[PDB]
This record gives C-alpha cells, sequence and structure tokens, in this order.
C-alpha cells in the first residue's frame, strides 16, 4: 500500500480536511457577490481545487492551465509554456489562483503576470501548501493552508513520477525510492 | 446559495460519498497487481476522479484530456478534436478511462478507439452516473455509479454554463435558470 | 479561386520581388546574431515559408495558433493561446511574421506575450498592412505592402477557410461575404 | 547555412518544378472536390505553402503538431497530439502533405487517425522519401523526390532547429552530428 512508502506523514487527512474547509469559508465570505473563477495548474491542483471549490459555498467557475518548461529557462526565471490556455474570459472577472504548493514562486509569478495582461478585475493567490524557505521571487500568497519544511512531499495531488497523487494526507517518501 | 437553485437532488451527497467508496474498493481489487493510469476528460472529471483515486488504495497514475467538438460532426459521431493530450504512455498500461457521465456514449466511444490505439494492455471504463436512455452508442462500462433518468443533472463537476460544479450532490436546476 | 476576385491588388511576382527584397534586409540586419522567426497560423505560412528562405543567414523557425476569448479579444485584442512555440526564445533574438496587420491589437498583445519571456530583441514583420484601420500603438519594422480598407484573400489570407492558396493578393467581391 | 553542407541533392529550381508538377496533377485528380490539405508541422510548412499556391482549386488548409511518447513512437510511429486540426473532415477529401517520409511509422499512425474522424478520402503527399528505411504499410499517393539515407536538411527540414530556411536539399556534414 503506497501508505507504506511514505516514510512520515508532515500534514494528516483530518488535518487538510479541516484547512480546506477553513479556507473553504473564508473565501466564501470575501467574494461574497464577486464573480469568482477558479484556476489551478494541472495535474497537482485537482485535488485541491475539487475539494476547496466544494467547500466554497458561492457560485463560482472553475478553469485550468496545463504547462510546461523551456528549459534552463524556466528554472531561474519560471518563464514557461502554455499547453492548455484556460477557456473562461477571466476579463472583468473575480479570479482566484488555486495551487498546490508554492515553492520558487517563479511560475507562479509569471504565471500571474500572463492572468493579469487578460484584465481580470481581481487576482488573488490561494494554495495549500507553501515552502518558505525555497521562496525567491515576490510572490503574496492571499489564503494559504500550511507552511512545510524544505522536503520533497507527495500527496494530496502531490505526486513523485506520476505516483503518490492519491494519497489523503502530505507525506515524505523513504529515500530508497527517490 | 446555488443549492436554493436546484429543484431536485437526485444523489445525495452522502450517497455520493458511498458510491465513491464502493466502486474504488472494486477498482482496488481488480488492479492488485496491475499498473494502473486513470483518465478522465476536463473539466467535470476532475471530481470524480480526485474522489475515486483517493478511494483506491493502489499506486496509480492520473492524466488527462481536454477535448472540443467539430460540431454536428461531433454531435451525431462523437468525433472530437483533442485540445490535451495525455502525457503519460499507456502502452502496455492498464487504464481506467473515468467519466462524469455517460449519455449518448459517442463521443466516450470515440475517444475509447483513439486510446486503444495507443496498445493499452487494458483498457476499462467507469462512470459515477450514466443515462441508459440516451445510449445510442455500443459502449462496455465496467464499473457504473448510479442510473439517472433522462434530465439535465449538475452538480460533482457537471455544471451548466460553468457553474454549479462545486454542489456535493446531483440535482436538477430549476428551469428558470435554463 | 480567381472567379470570385472582384479586383488583384498584387501579382505573384510582385509578393516574390518585395519577399526577396525583406529577406536580403533582415539578412543584413541580423548578421551574427541569433535569429528566431515565429509566425501566426494559419494565414502567415505563406510569408513565413518565403521570408524565411530568403534571409541567409542561420536562424530557427516556431509558430502561435491562436482563438479568441469572445468580446474581449475584438476590443483588447486578448487571445487565448492555442499552440505556443517550442523554442525557448530567452536571450534570443526574435522576429514576428505576420500576414497581415489590421488593428493591432492581438499583435500588440502577443508582442506582450513574448516580451515577457525575454527576448534578448523583439521585432515585427507583415507582408501586408492596413493603415487605415489601426486601432493600437505597435511598431511594425518590415512591412510589405500598405493597402487600402478592402477585404483581402491570398497569399495566406482566407475567407472562410478559403482562399488562402491564391498565389497573388486579391480583393475578394463583396457579394461573397 | 550552406557551409555545414557536405553536398547538395536538389536545386531550389529542382523543387519549384517538382512542387508545380505535383500541384498540376493534384488540381487535375482533385477538380470537383472538397480538398482539405493538413500539414505536419514544423517541417511541412514550406512544401505546404508551395504545393497548395500550385494546386488552382478552392481548398483548405490546416496542420497538426506531434510529439513523442517515449520509445512507444520510435518503435510503433504513435505519437501525443499537441495541435489538432480545426476543420472538420468528415466527407471531405482529405490529403496528407508531407515533408519526408522514412520509417513511414508516424505516418501511418497520424493515417488511422484521421481515417477514424470519416474524411471521404485520404491520400498522402511528401516532397521527399527515404526508400531504404521504410517499415511500416504506408501508401503514397505523390512524391517529389526519392533520396538515399543520408541526414537531409533545407526545405522545412532541420537539425536541431536549424537549416530550415536553405532554399535547396543538402547533405548536412556528419561531423555536425
Ligand atoms: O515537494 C514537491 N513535490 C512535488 N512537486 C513539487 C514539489 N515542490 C514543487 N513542486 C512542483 O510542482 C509542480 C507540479 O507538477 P504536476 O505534478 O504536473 O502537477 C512541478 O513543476 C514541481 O516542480
Ligand atoms: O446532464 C448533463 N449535464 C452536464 N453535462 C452533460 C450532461 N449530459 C451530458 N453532458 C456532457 O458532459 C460534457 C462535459 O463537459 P465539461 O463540463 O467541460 O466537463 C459535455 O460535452 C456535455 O454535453
Ligand atoms: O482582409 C482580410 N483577409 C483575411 N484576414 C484578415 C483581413 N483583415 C484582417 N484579417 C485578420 O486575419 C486574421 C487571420 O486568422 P487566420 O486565418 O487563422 O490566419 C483574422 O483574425 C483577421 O482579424
Ligand atoms: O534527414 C532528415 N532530416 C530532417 N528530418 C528527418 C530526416 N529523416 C527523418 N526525419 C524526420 O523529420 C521529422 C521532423 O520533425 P519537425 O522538424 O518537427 O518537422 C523528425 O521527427 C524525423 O523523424
Ligand atoms: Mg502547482
Ligand atoms: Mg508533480
Ligand atoms: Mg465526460
Ligand atoms: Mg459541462
Ligand atoms: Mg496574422
Ligand atoms: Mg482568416
Ligand atoms: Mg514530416
Ligand atoms: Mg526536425
Amino acid at each position: 500500500s503506497p501508505m507504506e512508502d511514505i516514510e512520515e506523514i508532515l500534514i494528516t487527512e483530518e488535518q487538510l480536511k479541516a484547512k480546506v474547509k477553513e479556507l473553504g469559508e473564508m473565501i466564501t465570505r470575501d467574494y461574497e457577490g464577486k464573480d469568482l473563477v477558479l484556476i489551478g495548474v494541472l495535474k497537482g491542483a485537482i485535488m485541491f481545487m475539487s475539494g476547496l471549490s466544494r467547500a466554497i459555498d458561492l457560485p463560482l467557475s472553475i478553469d485550468f492551465l496545463a504547462v510546461s518548461s523551456y528549459g534552463s529557462s524556466t528554472k531561474s526565471s519560471g518563464i514557461v509554456k502554455i499547453i492548455k490556455d484556460h477557456d473562461i474570459d477571466i476579463e472583468g472577472k473575480d479570479v482566484l489562483i488555486v495551487e498546490d504548493i508554492i515553492d520558487s514562486g517563479l511560475t507562479l509569478a509569471y504565471l500571474r503576470e500572463t492572468l493579469l495582461g487578460r484584465k481580470p478585475r481581481s487576482l488573488k493567490i490561494c494554495t495549500i501548501l507553501d515552502k518558505p524557505e525555497r521562496r525567491e521571487a515576490d510572490v503574496k500568497v492571499d489564503y494559504c493552508g500550511f507552511k512545510i519544511p524544505d522536503k520533497f512531499v507527495v500527496g494530496y495531488g502531490l505526486d513523485y513520477a506520476e505516483k503518490y497523487r492519491n494519497l489523503p494526507f502530505i507525506g515524505v517518501l523513504k529515500p530508497e525510492l527517490y
């Protein structure tokens, strides 16, 4: 059972469920009367995206982006290639970026600019996970789930070689599988 | 509250949670030792995809397709345009198609053929919702959640003009909003 | 085809000469640089093909395929990226290749998007240009021909996906649209 | 550019004549049909441009952009669709336009995919063909030139994204690769 590959659980299932419910409540109050559109980057965000949206008692829309790197450029600039762009015209709408994890914040910042260029009336950022230590880009995080140490984690959408996304918790795999 | 726009609940939240858990158990037993890859079509499938995968205690992978219609052709042939193809090479892998709802079964059958052309060792179909009455294509459904009557439903991923995907149940909107 | 055409504005030989001319200029202007031609499908493929073969320099070629978001496109030129370029343009000298410049809205938008990827330099080239229709800043560095505000077809330009293959630039009979 | 070339196999005028010839044949063969040219980027744009302008018929043009899945591509020619065609080809007469046919694996695969969309007819056209390398059925209806098994560049064909713009077909010096 993939859970046996985990050497440590950082955030439990109930901790996750609770926070998502918490964030959903906050966002629900903050976007009352707004025109909320949730946007996340595949594939890791679908987990949090599905959970957060059900926690938001507001009429809202959902869309996704699929990106790819240009190589070294991306690594140091966060500049990425658009593989699947969002279909909903966010012009004049209140967009909330939904991330699974913020690390360097480079790609997030780049995508933020791109989304801005499409004139949304509002543009905020919500993430379930955040690694402050790794932060090497100026990104304002409006909503944040948990600050985790600098380790490679899996679960709740986060994978390693496409596996472990289905774990109900956030944990660290054994080095052997790394 | 979007739930007030609903004139009737067909499948409750607990009914959904229960079935997804049920299906996950079945699939878990059936894919023991297999090389399971879950594939769904955006955007409606992310809800069921996220829930079903967590209900499957097996190492597994997830990927998505994004499609668009060619017009009348699609309507009568199910032939669609690929907007976002799956990234994982499914050659020799046990693929399980994850649908939110099977209606005519036309697009599902078309996409099934395309997926077959990529030589997966196995290719099955799982859906949370199914409208038998509308079925106008020969599609073998291996796993099925609930058979619903011929009505336009929303919730758990299903939308209407991009809204209602975040409802925790499957229901029918009031005709006024239609 | 040559039956729904009200009049021919630019001949095939006219197009060839101008392409050779623009190619020669770019060869001189970009000598010693890391040149990348980026055209916007589908219309730009004729010009892209003819211009690149007329540039006597080592260069790369890539394309963008875009789509409209609705009215947000008509008024602000904001578009959806359906196919992005694969070549990493950071530190490179990019030359946008266009079939025709009109309002300049979409062009202005894509221009900013590419700048977002930090190219060393970014210029714009188009075979056709409709001056009296401009409604966006955008500087055009290389331009083939200035034309009146008529619906033209040919050399890549279509009407309902037709006429792109005409080897000349012609005016479509208004009755056809 | 013309410095890393070991030898020239086909001149620019040679390419032009053949394109005109293939265009004339297709004009005769497809008269009265609903023709749709579909080329595979990036390599096919030169030939696509030259061939379409040499077909004196009303036609449509579209493109496919593909990517590899890994080894599954090398052995079975199975590819990932990065950019699909927008034109609905059902009931239409499609002509796949290729820059070069080698093993024929990817071509065979895309061919089946397009057939899946029920076109009235489906034929294949290529400017270049390497016979001794074929490792897939696939019938070629229109072919420009047969060439030996050498790595060629030019008229759309590249090596590391370079040389597509050469106006002739040349053999790349082995040292360069
Ligand atoms: O600890 C981590 N685990 C998994 N992905 C991470 C982590 N930190 C940052 N990432 C990034 O998360 C992105 C997720 O890609 P996805 O798996 O396709 O959704 C990648 O670009 C990773 O580099
Ligand atoms: O009752 C229904 N509600 C919503 N979508 C439905 C229903 N029955 C069939 N569909 C199809 O579900 C697909 C879902 O598209 P999506 O919303 O982008 O995920 C569409 O092509 C619909 O035609
Ligand atoms: O007279 C004209 N003929 C063809 N295209 C035109 C003309 N004037 C402006 N355009 C632009 O050409 C673009 C071409 O899109 P494409 O056909 O997909 O390459 C359109 O979005 C138009 O806005
Ligand atoms: O000699 C050659 N020069 C260039 N491409 C070749 C040659 N032989 C085979 N090819 C094929 O050309 C394809 C071109 O891809 P493109 O450059 O993206 O258009 C490659 O995937 C190769 O398999
Ligand atoms: Mg992310
Ligand atoms: Mg990942
Ligand atoms: Mg579906
Ligand atoms: Mg829908
Ligand atoms: Mg253009
Ligand atoms: Mg057009
Ligand atoms: Mg080719
Ligand atoms: Mg190549």
